[PDB]
């Protein structure tokens, strides 16, 4: 089915693939594999430190299959070190050197809590404690905005943020944020942060959009019922709330597997189970940043 269309007129694929700092080679050929499936969107980020073997794969793969650039979607992120001003061009940069891209086609900012620069991706006391930064949203937004303006990036947005962050983003900005990207998943639908999103205009990503879920009954029974597998089912789910769906995989099968979700459609009954049934609890919630001032997860959405 069709591209979910953004804020500023541009589209984005509704499913592609998510990466994550996964054994060495593995990437590399996940992102080949998923280009033959179909897969026409590649979500990546600074931080799992493999958007050099990943613009590698791209490129090989983009002229294996003699596909050009404009055909693919790719996306990656601003890593919480570099959120300070004066250093968001450079990451931006660097990312596009490893890439070996011209421009992204999605910019987002990884979390609203600024970590120390000059360092490691962690930087961390001798306590074991994250070495924390204070740097408002509106600033490191600010240039983000100068990426679009330059043509280096075609769209930017958020990662990880509130309702509340995402307001004060808003409230401020001079381009808005095309999307967010956000934990979603059956065990945690997060209705009322996606609700708000989408009521502003933005698109909403679901990561870990798996989350045992593969396991539970009425997602079994579902997938019975339609004669697809589990995985299939929970990536519908999503789908259906009008959510782009980023399912990370190095497994072959399973990347290709994830890919066949567009020739069924669930009822609103079995929508309305799979939501009574959730959990629902938060599986990503980086407990390390919860000191700061901007730790996300605190206030109810």
């Amino acid at each position: 089915m069709e591209p979910l269309k953004m804020n500023n007129g541009r589209s984005i694929p509704v499913i592609g693939l998510g990466t994550w700092n996964s054994p060495p080679g593995e990437v590399g050929a996940a992102v080949k594999k998923a280009l033959e499936i179909g897969y026409r969107h590649l979500d990546c980020a600074y931080v799992y430190r493999n958007e050099a073997e990943i613009g590698e794969a791209l490129e090989n793969a983009l002229n294996s299959l003699r596909l050009k650039r404009e055909d693919i979607f790719i996306t990656s992120k601003l890593w919480n070190t570099f959120f300070r001003p004066e250093h968001v061009r450079k990451a931006c940069e660097e990312t596009l050197k490893n890439l070996r891209l011209n421009y992204l086609d999605l910019y987002l900012i990884h979390w609203p809590v600024p970590l120390k620069h000059g360092g490691d991706l962690f930087p961390t006391d001798s306590n074991g404690q994250l070495c924390l930064d204070n740097v408002p949203h509106e600033d490191t937004w600010k240039e983000m905005e100068k990426l679009v303006d330059e043509g280096l990036v075609k769209s930017i947005g958020l990662s990880n943020f509130n309702k509340r962050q995402i307001q004060n983003i808003l409230e401020h900005c001079r381009i808005k944020p095309a999307n967010l990207q956000i934990e979603i998943h059956a065990n945690f639908p997060n209705i009322k942060l996606v609700e708000y999103a989408q009521s502003v205009g933005l698109t909403v990503t679901a990561y870990a959009p798996l989350g045992n879920l593969l396991t539970k009954p009425c997602v079994l029974e579902i997938a019975h019922r339609h004669k697809k597998t589990p995985a299939q089912v929970l990536l519908r789910y999503l789908l259906q709330r009008k959510l782009i769906v980023v399912p990370k995989s190095v497994t072959f099968k399973r990347i290709e597997e994830n890919f066949q979700v567009f020739d069924f459609q669930l009822s609103n009954e079995e929508m309305h189970e799979l939501n009574t049934e959730s959990l629902n609890e938060r599986q990503f919630t980086l407990l390390q940043m919860s000191g700061h001032q901007e730790y996300p997860f605190k206030e109810e959405y």
